This record gives structure tokens, sequence and C-alpha cells, in this order.
DNA sequence: GCCTTGCCGGGTAA
DNA sequence: GTTCCGGCGCG
DNA sequence: CGCGCCGGAACTTAC
DNA sequence: CCGGCAAGGC
């Protein structure tokens, strides 16, 4: 607080499009990574990185933000035991998120993997328990939604946000000004 | 008539 | 998105 | 000696 | 993620 909104939003982006990795090497070497992947260097270097930078600074984390180019996407990586655990421990507590963290998380998750055309409002994931948590948050915010198994090939569910509540979902979650990068 | 949403394969962006 | 790789830092 | 950062990239597949 | 198709609702 109020790094907690930005944290929740980055967790959305990490859960969606990145990951939390604990490596073991030959030995007894190790590494802890916080990862967001994305195709464009804008929205990585210009939107995501400074949000991560802010948090790293607030949390006193000694590690660099690394931006590594791949053939198919960019990777924002923080190599840091402290931040790995910061985000992993937060994920464990996800059910206790307040409204601020709820909205920020759902915003980052949608950015990761929502339907971008917004002709339809859809979030895709294999993690059904995760989408069921988001579904209950959305019901509490008055945004009707259903979950079903969308992709039978990959075991990938969709949470479809009802277009009845289109304006409420876009207003309240997607174009939310909550917790900006910071005045 | 017009809108919404399940279904389901392609392949890009994870 | 995930996990290999070689290499360096630091008490 | 015993782990934890850095920079990359091959390898796979979930959006 | 994208997007065409067709069922089904008002
Ligand atoms: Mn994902
Ligand atoms: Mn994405």
């Amino acid at each position: 607080e109020n790094v907690s909104g930005i944290s929740a939003y980055l967790l959305g982006l990490i859960i969606g499009d990145g990951g939390l990795y604990k490596l073991k090497y030959k030995g007894n070497r190790s590494e802890y990574r916080v990862v967001i992947t994305q195709k464009s260097e804008n929205l990585i270097k210009q939107h995501i990185a400074p949000l991560m930078q802010f948090l790293i600074d607030e949390l006193n984390v000694k590690s660099k933000i690394q931006i590594v180019k791949g053939d198919t996407r960019y990777e924002l990586r923080v190599s840091s035991k402290k931040l790995y655990y910061y985000f992993a421990n937060m994920l464990e507590r996800i059910r206790l998120f307040n409204m601020r963290e709820q909205i920020a998380f759902i915003k980052g998750l949608y950015v990761a993997e929502g339907d971008k055309t917004l002709k339809r409002l859809r979030i895709w994931n294999k993690n059904k328990a995760l989408l069921e948590i988001v579904s209950r948050w959305l019901n509490n915010l008055g945004v009707r939604n259903t979950i079903h198994l969308d992709d039978h090939r990959h075991g990938v569910y969709v949470l479809n946000i009802s277009l009845r509540d289109r304006i409420k979902f876009v207003h309240t979650i997607l174009s939310s000004h909550l917790n900006p990068l910071p005045p």
C-alpha cells in the first residue's frame, strides 16, 4: 500500500503471460525469476518495466530488470529471490485481495490474455480455479459472466464477460484509473 | 432484426 | 511460456 | 564451498 | 487469442 495495486497488476501480467521460476543448477547454484513476456518492446520498456522498476525500488530489491529479446517475443526478467517469493506469496493469498487489488489483477490478466478486439470480452486460461476466483470478483462488481471449457485440445477454459455488462466491465476494470504510475 | 455466446480449428504470441 | 546453458558475485 | 544474480537461447504450447 | 459459424433469445 499503495504499491499493492501495482503488485496485483504485475501479478496479473506474470500469471498470464510470464511466470515465477525457481531454477536449480550444477551446483549448488540456483536462480529465482519473475517473468513477463510480450511481443512489443513498447508496453514492455515503456509501460511494464517502469511499473516493475517502481516496485523493485519500493521493495528495496537489488536486482536488474533484464529485457531479453527472443525470436517470438520479448522477456522482462527479474532475477531475485526476494521478488520471486514476494510474488509467489502474494499468489497464495490471492483470495484475500481487496477491491483495488482485484481490479488491478483482473486488468493485468486481461492485458495478458483477454480478447483485445473487445468485440467480445473473454479471458482464456487452463487454470479453472483461477478463472473461478475472477468470476466471483466480477459477480461482486455486478459483471455477469460464465466459464466453460473452450479449447478441448488444450484443456483451455474461457471466462466470457456478458455484453449486457460491457460498459461496467470496460469502465470499472479496463479503463480504471486506479493506482496509476505514480503522480 | 439484431445481439449474444457456445463451438472449434489455425498458428502467433507467449 | 519453460528450462536449459556458461559465467560471475559474494561471505 | 554454497548458494544467488546475469545474459542468453533452445524448446514447447497456451492462448 | 483470433474469428467464422450457427443456435438461441428478446
Ligand atoms: Mn497464460
Ligand atoms: Mn498476451
